[PDB]
């Protein structure tokens, strides 16, 4: 058992070795493939980020100032890396260090304390008193002196000018002034025509200075926009004169240029020449008012020495200065704010008319966002208490509201400041909360008492390695193609060891199959373990799959292999070609592997029975497993032993189960075509019996075989031989019969009797890339020999064989067909099996090698039993001992051959060569004779049947001279007997015939290749279906800005500083009836979602045994309120942070707000620390069960808190100090008042946001817009039906983004497009292969002989070939105008579409006629032509995406190229007409445009014409004095020796094309085409009569035979019934000479006499027919003149009687007597050239040379030694034909 499985590996080891063209590509491919994939992954590092925080933006409504600090500088998202402290619970501010709010409170207090100074009116009245020593005088100076230092020390205590002024004047290198205007602004980290030129000039300079510019494109909007609204409703002119009072509000530095050009001079005289100003600098300088200034400064700066040079100063800075800086300060900001449109506000009637002028302010390039409400009628009604608004802006500055979310997740804060965050620096929050709060205004009167914040929540230290994500994600391709390549090699392997019948006779020799798959296995599964473990060593050392242990990934890739060749066994059984399972193998295991792709996108809805229901297959469950490494490898903990995974490893062990059974059952109920689905003379006892069959039978005899004689076994092949060889054998069980062999029965022992019986089928066993040498090893090493036995058998075999010596001995499977068949022949009989089977020995050999055979076999007669089983007669009569023939299963005749042919055999043929006097002197010599057959020049007779024999040769020897008879030939009964005895318009009419043999052959393949119909329209339905799932990508409906367009999310609200202020109310309104929002209110005015009713509980979750830790660990104060947590060590890459447990340290109180969504309260609570702990542990444990982790919150509210004396001060300021009412003083103080007082703000909202939600910030702006709204309701009968709703609804595209979507579309243009050309590239492959069936000796050159005109063949051809195409054109065309494509199905491109698939048909077909000349294998085109199809298309699709100019137009030649780019023009202008279209435009550029589309058409139309020509042009390309005459009637055979070159002298020598008669030595027929169908087409041809071409028909169906069987498969055959039709299509057209050549291969006899005759009839009417085979008994039999050919020369001529006499040996004579010594003696004295040939018991023969003239005293002494060596039986014949052949082959 072990030592077979060992002999097995060392064969499949050899194989493997012995090629050295596999194994190295073997090794080669996955090493390129992980090569490369490398390459790609040391090209994209891992994308590391630090966790960090985001400032906070403040709305419009939280004050003008902070608004614009906020866009002005923190506007780029900095990432901060630590809690900034506007995400404090308490404080919202950030702008402490800014010195435009210092600069603005030092201002107001200045303000508030002028308002409440008496320091003017005190020194007024001082020095009204001086003018008009004193007692009051002290005490008014004393009071002034203190007024005065207390308006010095305000003065001076600012700081703020001084800051200002230096970094104004450092500002008048390139991080310089951007660290200046960061500490100026916040704290630390054509157009010329439409206004003047200067503010163009200086947004020019903003656009091209060398910094972020991001803060212009969010400034442009703002200072350049203009917006536009519904009709004019006086509420709707309410609502935007109160939106217009909120801009305007920034409009103080609009009327200051007049305030100033107003109080200059006013200033200017007091300062210059007023008593007041000359008093102060008097009072300044003393001698005791120094110590009085000195103390009031506190040691301050400034002293009053500055002071004194400062402001007195008539003529080294003085007041002049600062007035001059003020001047041009007021003149640089009023020339700023000049082209400042703060007047963007134009009401508009209609929606259309409103689109059309946003569309014109558009191309203006002035356009800012434009609102649109819902109003019922133009009235004086306030509202209709819900308002419903939209916001129309630009596409370029809105997200995009065909989504809500980014689909796939990954990680990363989304916080670009420029890609996505068009919410905030496009203006669409800005105005949002401007509309809500004018609406929040109008509806109850409150003005503002609100302040909201945008707060993004940070992010918990992620990194990005999406590269990883995806590679691990997607490695069954890449770990699966070289593989496929490995797969391919072995299915080849398995099917080339099957197909050549090497297994059946493995079997035979005492094998069973599962030792044969065991070694198969083993022999494919160590290779295979060595690539994955190499695997596995590349992986792991290429940084790739770190902290992956190598055993548990060797492990799966091991069980991997082992699946994949379990699949492999199975897919081996359902091919018998071995190149077309080696080519269809990759290709059916991608088909395999595309369920996990096609699985792998519907994750989200598929179950786990589902699940394990498609895991039946390998790849699939293999992906499983690769996701599962994937998930526990991004997050850097590895995969280890940790008891998904084994799930997988199951499912595929049950998979390599269930494959395993599938082969032991398919192998055994569909096999090929091989196996098998569930007179009796004296029988000589001189020998021993090895064989003795006693009463065989089957469903529907008893021989004796012997040891030292080899019997012969002849019948009919279909009344035994057959199934009596095979009972015989171990094929098939007896039945009720027995044959012990050799001492065993059958039935009892099967392995013992295999043991010492060798076989020897008709298919040769010889293995390629393999010597001879190791061939008889590996056969002795089976039979089961010892080593030196093995080795001295070897040497026996070698020196017996024939070929001893190292040129043959260790050379490969390249001799000769001899030199093969005699060792295949030998090899039965190494080991020395007792018992040898034979059959068919010498079948289709030269006479020499099947001498050297029968040598070789007469060599191992020495006790063998060697059982012969052919159908040549010959071969029985010479090697046959004891002819034994059966017939209807029953034995008829047995023994040897002397006695078969004296007892009912016929008597003597007696031959002349060269009638009625030799007749009538044979008839008067004896009686009895007749005249059998006169042939050319020769002639017989019967002698049937002793003194007779010497008197007629006597007197024929006498006058031998008197008839033209020169030599004479005595002959006795061959065996063949007693077999048979016992048992012009000639053009239109080929054009039209094979026009009518193609149809037919086309339309009797329904069962044959017809899916080249239904399989383009399939794929081409596939590809229009998969065509209509692809959204148009260009649309963008109306969204309504709701938070709950995500399914689930947690909310929070957090209170700080509740003392019931202001707080306490809004956040009640914020969870009351009306719940957060519009979501439910008297009705569900949201679709497709009704909110939940019913829950009210305010509870804690369960909390594990962790505030246990908690207590146990305290001083938790509010810094570091939870343990920390690690992310991103060296050398360990984690995706996401793991945290200890107590992350947020406290469950909050959880609660549902009836609006399928449950808030938790955070009062109290660290928020940054809190949701970064829980949403970094949220995702984590949500990612841990494989459910592909989304989004888990969005939003949430903080709301905390942060006048009029100010507004009352100015106002009684301007009421004195020359009050007037111009458009100058009290337009500019009453502006100043209102941003005074339009800058505090009471409490405040911070909506922390997400901003992976798209619509996350201002759906949450809305919600508590609307809380706000229903908060600051007062006495109204309830909150439910006051609310506001939002929508995002972009306006139209314009030309611009028309052209981009028509270029964008074109990606899947070009997919559909590559389909339709595949899936139309699969006509021509039927016409091609069909070309190559017929190409291969079968019909074209068999045509070609006949008067053809070849170039009518391609032109009939080519025309089918464009009439078959027009079928499933129209069928595709038909087939997908059906659908609803208006780019195709349209009146204008429809036509030019059609004609489009015709010529690119047209051009393709031939195309591929080349491709099947220099191709001799059939059914393996198909795939090669289809991958070369695809890589054009492939190519095609590549030079569409894009030196283009002649790009184009070199690319023309392809058709396929030409296909796509029309389809992809067609498109492209179908869709810009109808872009055009809906702009309101008309343009009718036809597709049949030279430029478009039409070149492609005339292309492709050159091109099938060049071709043509060219395929026409390739086909055309642009022996020793061989003399002999055929007369009429003279079979003129012309034998040669081997490789004399015959078939070359008939393709050489073949009006006399029309007058041969060609019949090929293959068989030559079309499988699926008709028995008569074939001759009437052959006729045709031949130029008979189109009437009498039945006639025709049924004369060669008749002659020939086969009549039960002419109407039928040709292909359903046999091979003397294909041999038959082949010599019939020789005589259809009836010329004077047929050449045949091997007319009987293969035949059976019965048959074989049929076509002799047939020959010798159409010789005998005057026809000549010239013939060449190797049996040389049909050519004795058939040829009248034959000529040798031994070397390029006819060596030989003349008759066979003359050439067997001339050159032949002598006589042989047996006769027939234990025996005697002396009759042999006798002999031996009598004959001088008398030679033992062969000496036996009571049977002796003889060879008589160079005395076959003296006949006569032959007979003579044999009549007279008859009775005195008592001989029984006496025989004379002469020497046959393939005698004087071998000897004329030795000789040479
Ligand atoms: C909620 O919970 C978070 C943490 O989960 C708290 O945030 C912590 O508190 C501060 C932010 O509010 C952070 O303090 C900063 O730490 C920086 C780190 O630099 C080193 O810090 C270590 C101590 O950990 C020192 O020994 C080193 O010498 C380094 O200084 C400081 O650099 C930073 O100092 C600032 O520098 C800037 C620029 O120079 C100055 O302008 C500024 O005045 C200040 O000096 C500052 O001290 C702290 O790191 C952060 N994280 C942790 C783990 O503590 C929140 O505070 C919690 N919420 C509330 C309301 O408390
Ligand atoms: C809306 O506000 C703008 C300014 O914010 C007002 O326009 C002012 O008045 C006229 C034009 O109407 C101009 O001469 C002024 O220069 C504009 N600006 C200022 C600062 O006065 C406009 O009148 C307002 N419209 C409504 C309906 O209130
Ligand atoms: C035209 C004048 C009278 C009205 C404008 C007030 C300006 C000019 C006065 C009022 C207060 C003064 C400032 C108060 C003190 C300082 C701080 C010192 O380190 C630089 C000078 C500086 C900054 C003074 C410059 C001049 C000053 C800014
Ligand atoms: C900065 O913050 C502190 C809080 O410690 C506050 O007292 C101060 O007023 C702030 N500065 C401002 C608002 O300019
Ligand atoms: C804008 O597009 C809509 C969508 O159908 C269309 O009805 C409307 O007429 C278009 N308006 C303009 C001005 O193109």
């Amino acid at each position: 058992c072990w030592p077979q499985l060992r002999l097995l590996l060392w064969k499949n080891l050899t194989f493997r070795r012995r090629q050295t063209c596999q194994l190295l590509l073997e090794v080669a491919w996955p090493l390129f493939i992980f090569l490369i994939l490398i390459s790609v992954r040391l090209s994209y590092p891992p994308y590391e980020q630090h966790e960090c925080h985001f400032p906070n933006k403040a709305m419009p409504s939280a004050g003008t100032l902070p608004w614009v600090q906020g866009i002005i500088c923190n506007a780029n998202n900095p990432c901060f890396r630590y809690p900034t402290p506007g995400e404090a619970p308490g404080v919202v501010g950030n702008f402490n260090k800014s010195i435009v709010a210092r600069l603005f409170s030092d201002a107001r207090r200045l303000l508030l304390y002028s308002q409440k100074d008496t320091s003017m009116k005190d020194m007024r009245k001082v020095l009204r008193t001086l003018q008009q020593p004193s007692k009051e005088l002290a005490e008014a100076t004393k009071t002034l002196l203190h007024s005065l230092g207390t308006l010095a020390q305000e003065l001076f205590s600012m700081r703020s000018w001084s800051d200002m002024r230096q970094e104004v004047m450092f500002l008048t290198s390139s991080t310089q002034i951007y660290q200046a205007v960061s500490r100026i602004v916040c704290g630390h980290p054509f157009y010329d025509n439409s206004t003047t030129p200067y503010c163009n000039d200086l947004m020019k300079n903003l656009e091209s200075s060398p910094l972020s510019r991001i803060i212009w494109k969010a400034l442009k909007p703002l200072l350049v926009g203009k917006i536009l609204y519904t009709p004019d409703t006086p509420a709707t002119r309410q609502v935007m004169a109160e939106v217009n009072k909120t801009f305007q509000e920034l409009a103080v530095f609009h009327d200051l240029e007049g305030m100033w050009e107003e109080l200059s001079p006013k200033i200017w005289t007091f300062m210059e020449n007023s008593q007041e100003m000359d008093l102060v600098r008097m009072l300044l300088d003393s001698r005791d008012n120094d110590h009085f200034w000195e103390q009031q400064l506190d040691g301050l700066d400034w002293t009053a020495q500055d002071i004194v040079a400062f402001l007195a100063k008539h003529p080294v800075y003085t007041w002049r200065e600062a007035f001059n800086e003020t001047n041009q300060a007021i003149r640089t900001i009023s020339r700023f704010m000049e082209c400042v449109n703060l007047n963007k506000l134009e009401p508009i009637a209609t929606e259309v008319w409103l689109i059309n002028k946003s569309m014109e302010l558009l191309d203006e390039r002035k356009f800012w966002a434009g609102i649109v409400f819902t109003g019922i009628t133009p009235g004086s009604i306030e509202l209709p208490h819900h308002v419903k608004y939209k916001i129309r802006m630009d596409i370029d500055n809105v997200e995009r509201t065909n989504k809500i979310k980014d689909g796939y997740w990954d990680p990363g804060p989304r916080a670009d400041p420029f890609e996505d965050m068009r919410y905030v620096w496009g203006g669409f929050a800005y105005l949002q909360d401007v509309v809500e709060q004018a609406i929040i205004r109008v509806l109850t009167g409150t003005e503002k008492k609100t302040g909201v914040y945008m707060q993004q929540m940070p992010y918990p230290c992620y990194v990005d390695d999406i590269f990883l994500r995806v590679m691990s994600r997607s490695m069954p391709l890449f770990m699966t193609l070289a593989w496929i390549y490995s797969v391919a090699v072995i299915i080849k392997g398995i099917v080339y060891e099957k197909e050549a019948r090497l297994k059946e006779t493995m079997r035979i020799m005492g094998l069973d199959n599962s030792i044969l798959w065991f070694s198969w296995f083993i022999s494919s599964l160590i290779p295979l373990l060595v690539s994955a473990g190499l695997l596995v060593v590349i992986l792991k050392l290429g940084n790739l799959l770190p902290y992956s242990d190598p055993s548990v990934v060797f492990v799966f890739l091991s069980v991997f292999a082992v699946v994949t060749i379990l699949q492999c066994f199975l897919i081996s059984t359902l091919f018998s070609r071995a190149n077309l399972a080696a080519a269809c193998g990759g290709i059916i295991y991608f088909t395999l592997y595309l369920p996990y792709v096609l699985c792998v996108a519907w994750r989200d809805y598929v179950g786990f029975t589902l699940k394990i229901f498609a895991s039946l297959l390998s790849p699939v469950a293999f992906g499983f497993g690769c996701e599962y490494f994937a998930l526990f490898e991004e997050q850097g903990i590895g995969v280890q032993w940790d008891n998904n995974l084994t799930t997988s490893v199951s499912m595929m062990l049950f998979d390599t189960f269930l494959y395993g059974v599938m082969t032991w059952y398919i192998e055994a109920v569909f096999p090929g075509q091989y196996g098998i689905p569930r007179c009796m003379e004296e029988e000589p006892t001189h020998l021993k019996l090895g064989v003795s069959i006693q009463n065989l039978v089957k469903v529907y005899l008893a021989l004796n075989f012997y040891e030292g004689q080899i019997t012969s076994f002849l019948g009919h092949n279909g009344a035994g031989k057959t199934t009596t060889m095979s009972i015989l054998t171990g094929l098939f069980p007896p039945t009720s019969g027995t044959a012990y062999i050799l001492g065993k029965d059958i039935r009892s022992e099967m392995s013992t009797i295999r043991q010492n019986l060798g076989v020897c089928p008709q298919h040769n066993v010889l293995f390629d890339m393999l010597t001879v040498e190791e061939h008889i090893w590996f056969y002795a090493r089976l039979k089961g020999l010892s080593e030196k036995h093995v080795k001295a058998e070897m040497e026996q075999m070698a020196l017996d064989v024939g070929l001893p010596s190292s040129k043959l001995k260790s050379k490969t499977s390249q001799l000769s067909g001899g030199m093969q068949r005699k060792l295949s022949v030998a090899l039965a009989f190494v080991g020395g099996s007792k018992v040898v089977i034979l059959d068919e020995p010498t079948a289709g050999v030269d006479p020499y090698s099947r001498r050297g055979i029968w040598e070789l076999l007469l060599k191992y007669r020495q006790g063998r039993t060697i059982i012969l089983s052919t159908h040549h007669m010959d071969e029985a009569d010479v090697l046959g001992d004891r002819i034994a023939i059966i017939s209807h299963g029953k034995l008829c005749c047995v023994g040897s051959s002397l006695f078969l042919k004296n007892q009912l055999g016929t008597g003597y043929y007696l031959t002349l060569v060269k009638v009625s006097a030799i007749s009538n002197l044979i008839r008067k010599h004896v009686s009895e004779a007749r005249l059998v057959e006169d042939i050319g020049h020769e002639l017989t007779y019967v002698l049937p049947y002793e003194g007779a024999f010497v008197e007629l040769f006597h007197e024929i020897d006498d006058r031998l001279s008197d008839l033209g008879i020169s030599s004479y030939g005595i002959s006795e009964t061959t065996l063949e007997e007693i077999f048979l005895k016992v048992a012009w318009k000639l053009t239109q009419q080929q054009f039209v015939a094979l026009l009518w043999k193609r149809l037919l052959i086309a339309r009797r393949s329904r069962k044959g290749f017809f899916a080249q119909i239904v399989l383009p329209a399939v794929f081409v339905c596939i590809a229009l279906v998969f065509s209509l799932i692809v959204p148009p990508f260009g649309k963008y409906p109306s969204l309504e800005l709701q938070p709950w367009m995500y399914n689930e999310q947690y909310t929070f609200v957090s209170n700080d500083a509740p003392e019931d202020t202001g707080t306490l109310e809004l956040l009640n309104a914020l969870t009351k009836d009306p719940g957060f929002g519009t979501r439910c209110m008297e009705g569900n005015p949201i679709p497709d979602t009704p909110c939940q009713a019913g829950e009210e509980e305010w509870t804690t979750a369960p909390v594990p045994q962790t505030i246990m830790d908690l207590f146990q660990n305290g001083n938790w104060t509010m810094q570091n309120p939870s343990p920390a947590c690690q992310c991103s060590s060296d050398k360990i890459k984690k995706m996401l942070p793991v945290c200890p447990p107590g992350a947020g340290g406290l469950p909050p109180p959880q609660r549902k707000q009836n609006t399928a969504d449950i808030l938790q309260d955070l009062t109290g609570r660290n928020i940054s620390d809190y949701l970064v702990k829980t949403y970094v542990q949220i995702i984590a444990k949500s990612l841990k069960n494989k459910i592909w982790v989304n989004e888990f919150r969005y939003g949430g509210f903080s709301l905390g808190v942060s006048s009029q004396e100010v507004n009352d001060a100015i106002k009684q300021m301007k009421k004195h100090l020359k009050l007037a009412k111009d458009s100058s003083a009290d337009r500019f103080l009453n502006s100043l008042g209102r941003f005074m007082t339009g800058l505090d703000t009471k409490n405040n909202v911070k909506v922390w946001f997400n901003n992976k939600g798209w619509h996350a910030i201002s759906s949450f702006l809305n919600v508590i817009n609307n809380a706000i709204l229903r908060a600051n309701l007062q006495k109204g009968e309830n909150p439910s039906h006051y609310g506001i709703t939002a929508f995002n609804h972009p306006l139209n595209l314009t030309k611009q983004q028309l052209s981009e979507v028509a270029l964008m579309t074109t990606s899947v243009d070009v997919l559909v497009s590559i389909c339709v050309i595949f899936a139309m590239s699969f006509v021509p492959a039927s016409f091609v292969v069909f070309l190559i069936q017929e190409r291969v000796s079968k019909a074209k050159h068999l045509q070609f002989i006949s008067g053809v005109k070849p170039v009518i063949y391609w032109l009939s051809n080519f025309v089918w070939d464009m009439c078959n195409y027009v079928v499933p054109a129209t069928l595709v065309i038909i087939i997908f105008i059906c659908f609803q494509q208006k780019s195709y199905v349209s009146s204008t491109n429809l036509p030019v579409l059609a004609l489009l698939l015709l010529l690119y048909g047209w051009s393709i077909t031939p195309l591929m006629y080349p491709a099947s000349f220099v191709f001799k294998i059939p059914s393996t085109a198909y795939v090669v032509l289809t991958s070369v199809n695809l890589f054009i298309g492939i190519n095609g699709s590549v030079a569409t995406f894009v030196i283009n100019d002649i790009l184009k137009s070199v690319f023309l030649i392809f058709p396929h190229f030409c296909l796509g780019r029309g389809l992809i023009d067609m498109v492209k202008n179908q869709a810009m007409a109808d872009a055009l279209e809906r702009f309101g435009e008309n343009r009718f550029v036809s597709p049949l445009s030279w430029d478009l589309v039409g070149r492609n058409l005339f292309a492709m139309a050159v091109e099938g014409v060049v071709f043509f020509l060219i395929t026409v042009l390739i086909q055309y390309r642009f022996v020793d004095r061989i003399c002999v005459g055929i007369p009429p009637g003279e079979c003129f055979g012309l034998l040669g020796v081997n490789g004399a070159g015959k078939s070359s002298t008939f393709k050489m020598l073949t009006e006399v094309h029309q007058n041969m008669g060609y019949c090929p030595q293959f068989d030559a027929i079309t499988e699926l085409l008709t028995g008569r169908e074939h001759v009437e087409f052959f006729a045709l041809l031949r130029g008979v009569p189109e009437k009498e071409v039945g006639k025709v028909g049924e004369w060669a169906i008749r002659k020939l035979g086969l009549v039960k069987y002419g109407e039928k498969y040709a292909g359903n055959y046999s091979g003397g019934n294909k041999r038959k039709l082949s010599t019939a299509m020789a005589l259809i057209g009836g010329p004077p000479v047929v050449f045949l050549d091997e007319p009987t291969t293969g035949m059976d006899p019965k048959a074989r006499r049929f076509l002799w005759n047939c020959a010798l009839s159409v010789v005998k009417e005057g026809r000549s027919v010239v013939l060449t085979s190797h049996s040389m008994e049909e050519c004795e039999a058939l040829c009248t003149r034959m000529a040798i050919m031994v070397n390029g020369r006819f060596r030989c001529l003349g008759s066979v009687q003359h050439l067997k006499n001339r050159f032949g040996d002598g006589y042989t004579i047996v006769v027939r007597i234990p025996d005697l010594k002396p009759v042999q003696d006798f002999f031996g004295l009598a004959f001088p050239g008398s030679v033992l040939k062969e000496k036996h018991r009571n049977m002796l023969q003889y060879q008589l040379p160079s005395s076959l003239s003296s006949l006569a005293r032959i007979f003579s002494i044999l009549s007279q030694s008859k009775k005195r060596l008592h001989i029984e039986d006496y025989s004379v014949s002469q020497t046959t034909l393939d005698q004087v052949f071998v000897n004329f082959a030795k000789d040479q």
